[PDB]
This record gives structure tokens, sequence and C-alpha cells, in this order.
């Protein structure tokens, strides 16, 4: 029998804090019903581990948020990549992972690295600065648009469009309904950029198209996959910055640890995807009864995966609230598990290795200065202002 739960899971309060929640959740057995929403959940490691790697069971052709595309419309037009099952997957999947392949992140690397210097050194002159816009955003914002290829006009569109990406996956909540109202400019500006024309040579996108000929995708299949780098390749990365120097900024004897050595920024920053967990949630599909942890699941039920609390489920982690650049991270769901496992996170962990480095560099101490403001979204934790004072080193 599963147990049935009042938690909304989309709430602000849950958003607020989530942690009691979560092991309220986790602790009410390994599959939970959440009468809320009509879904199951799922909120330990195992079982959210266990569902992403079973995509034939727990598909994502059917969205990947609440909303369950064999009964209604998508919002706009799926994702090829996000919202498709193999083999339909398979082909985007390795077009994606060549554009931003291993061997990529070697011509940009030089160039985002001396973004993120030049971003503290500015920072420093300032001293009192706003973690979130003028560092978690304006970072991105300084060196992404730029490696798509996009051009300057029209680039405020991307965290609004980005912003509705991710709450469009939530339940139709007034978060999602706002969201949605207010989507076709930016929705506008986004289509039209994923047209080859409007993509600068070298760049992620014109990369993308030139990839069309290979019969791994058709030309009609790019501009959607350029759609999904304007969607996912942003604002993750302003809350996975966001999120490592919240944690820098409340933790002080790691900031010390990663200035003794910077060689550590890569797994500090990784040990901050674990922490916050910036994307904190996705659903998945049956596409068949199934057994989970014990129990029973019908065909076409929605599986809602608590990425964050997985993550700091204590089955699985030993101290999960503690932020530790040391720790072995390996295995955390931060980027995904399995094969939908975030094709961008060579891009993530490079912008974030390359200011975690800067910071460890250049800095001596990140102190909170003023109100913290948390922002809600329906999928991404994370805030809307931190003010810190950060001192030289
Ligand atoms: C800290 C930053 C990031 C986080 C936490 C993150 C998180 C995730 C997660 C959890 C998934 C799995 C979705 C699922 O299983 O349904 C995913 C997939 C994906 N991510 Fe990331 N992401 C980040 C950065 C990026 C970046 C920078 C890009 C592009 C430049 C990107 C592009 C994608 C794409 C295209 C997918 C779909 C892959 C597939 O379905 O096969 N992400 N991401
Ligand atoms: O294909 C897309 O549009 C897409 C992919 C991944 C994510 C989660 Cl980072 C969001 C949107
Ligand atoms: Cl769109």
């Amino acid at each position: 029998t599963i147990p049935h739960l009042a938690i909304d899971p989309f709430s602000l309060d849950f958003f607020d804090d989530p942690y009691p929640d979560q092991q309220t959740l986790r602790d009410a057995g390994p599959v939970v019903y959440l009468d809320k929403w009509n879904v199951y959940g799922v909120a330990r490691y195992a079982e959210v581990h266990a569902v992403l790697n079973d995509p034939t069971t727990f598909c994502s052709s059917r969205g990947v948020g609440l909303s369950d595309f064999k009964k209604e419309k998508p919002w706009r037009p799926p994702s090829l990549i996000l919202e498709a099952d193999p083999p339909a997957h398979t082909r985007p999947r390795a077009v994606l992972s060549k554009v931003l392949s291993p061997a990529t992140m070697k011509t940009i690397r030089d160039g985002f690295a001396a973004a993120a210097d030049a971003k503290v050194d500015e920072l420093l002159q300032r001293g009192c600065i706003d973690a979130i816009a003028d560092l978690a955003e304006a970072y991105p914002l300084s060196v992404f648009p730029d490696a798509m290829g996009l051009k300057q006009e029209g680039r405020e569109h991307l965290l609004p469009y980005a912003g509705l990406v991710f709450n469009a996956f939530g339940p139709p909540n007034e978060l999602r309904q706002t969201a949605i109202e207010r989507s076709a400019p930016h929705q506008a500006y986004v289509n039209e950029q994923c047209q080859r024309p409007n993509l600068a040579p070298g760049g992620f996108g014109a990369c993308i198209h030139a990839f069309t000929d290979t019969g791994e995708i058709t030309p009609d299949e790019a501009p959607l996959l350029v759609r999904s780098l304007l969607s996912a390749g942003l604002d993750t990365t302003v809350n996975g910055i966001g999120a490592a120097v919240y944690c820098l900024a409340r933790f002080p004897g790691e900031l010390q640890r990663l200035r003794s050595d910077p060689t550590l920024a890569r797994n500090a920053f990784e040990e901050a995807v674990r922490f916050e967990s910036p994307v904190q949630t996705f659903f998945r599909t049956t596409t068949r009864e199934v057994e989970l942890g014990g129990a029973v699941i019908g065909e076409g039920e929605k599986v809602l995966m608590f990425l964050g609390s997985a993550n700091r489920d204590p089955r699985r982690w030993s101290d999960p609230d503690l932020y530790d650049i040391t720790r072995k991270t390996s295995g955390h769901v931060g980027f995904g598990s399995g094969v939908h496992m975030c094709v961008g996170q060579l891009v993530a962990r490079l912008e974030g290795e390359v200011m975690l480095s800067a910071l460890a560099r250049k800095v001596a101490a990140i102190d909170i200065d003023g109100p913290v403001k948390r922002r809600f979204n329906n999928t991404l934790r994370g805030l809307e202002s931190l003010p810190v004072k950060l001192t030289p080193a």
C-alpha cells in the first residue's frame, strides 16, 4: 500500500524551504502518491536512480513535466531530445554530444576563463555586489550567448524564456499560467534565432546546422536542437554558479580550502550542484504496469523524481547536508543519469570551474551583507538576490 501525502512540491512554502518536506517524502516510503497533483513520487536516491535508468518503462516522450502529451497539447513543439525516447532520441543526442564535445571545450576554455577572471576583477573594484545579477547571471550572459553565435540584440529574452521553460514543466499553478501568459515575445525571439542565417559562424548553433548533412539530423530538425540549447544552456548555469557562490558564502571553511588548492574548483562546483540541485525535479510517464520499490504503478502514470532529495538522501550520502568540496560526488543525479544525462554538462562544468578558479585565486572572503531573496520557479532552485562583500586576496 502506497502512502498518500498532501505535500505540494510546487508550492511557494515548499520552495522556500524544501528540506523537511523532502525528508517526509523519503521517509514515508520508497514510492508515495501526491494527492495534490495525482502523481507518484520518488524521493530516495535508489528509486530516482532506478527510474532514470529505465527509459523504456519510465518514458520521456509523454513529457517530462506534469502534463501528459497523450492527454494535452504541449505548450510548445516537443523537444527532439529531452522529450523523445530511444530510438528517436539517439541521433539528435549524438549530434548535441559532438557539438558540446570534449574536443569542443578546448576551443572555448581560454575565452571562458579570461571572462571569469575579468568578471571577478571587475566585481572586486566594486566590493559590495549582488552575486546573482552581477555574477551568477552576468558571467554566463558574457560567454554563452556569444558561444551560441547569437546576435547582440534581443538577448534580454533569454533568461525570461528559460524561466518560462522551467516553470512550464510544473503543474498548472499560478507560476506556470503567468509564465505562459507572458511567453509570446520570448518564444518569437528564440524561435527566430534558431534559424541557420541568424547563428554566427563557428558557434554552437552553426555547428548544429552543420551536422544536418551527415544523416544524423535533417535540416528541419536543426532549429529545434538550437532551441534546446537556448532553453537549457543559460539559466541552469546561472543557478549552478549562484549555488556555488551561495555555498562558499555560507561555508567559509570551504572557501578557505578552495583558496589553498584552486585545483579543487571543478569538484567544488560539482558539490554545489549536488548540494543545491539547481534542477530540482523531472517527471517520467510509465509505459506499462511496473513494480518500483515494492509498489505497483499502473500504465500511463506520471512519476515525479526529486533529484535534489536524492542528492541529500542519507541512505546514499554521508553528512548529506554538509557542503564538502572534497566529497566523492560521482553518482549524484543533479545532471540526471542514463541516456538523457545532461548533454551540456561539459559546458556547465567548464563555466563553474573557471569561475570558482577565479574566486579561489582572487578573493579572500565572501560575506553576505544584505537580505537574501529566493527566486521561485516550478523546476529551478536558486536565489533572486545575494548581496555579498568580496574581500580581495
Ligand atoms: C548546472 C547546470 C545544469 C544542470 C544542473 C542541468 C541539469 C540537467 C538534467 C537534470 C538533465 C536531465 C533531464 C532528464 O533526465 O529528463 C539535463 C539534460 C539536458 N541538458 Fe542540462 N543542465 C545544466 C546545464 C546545461 C547546459 C549548459 C546545457 C547546454 C549548453 C544543457 C543542455 C541539456 C540538454 C540538451 C539536455 C537533454 C539531454 C537529453 O535529453 O538527452 N544543460 N540537464
Ligand atoms: O531540449 C530542451 O528544450 C531542454 C533540455 C533540457 C532541459 C533541462 Cl536542463 C530543459 C530543456
Ligand atoms: Cl518556444
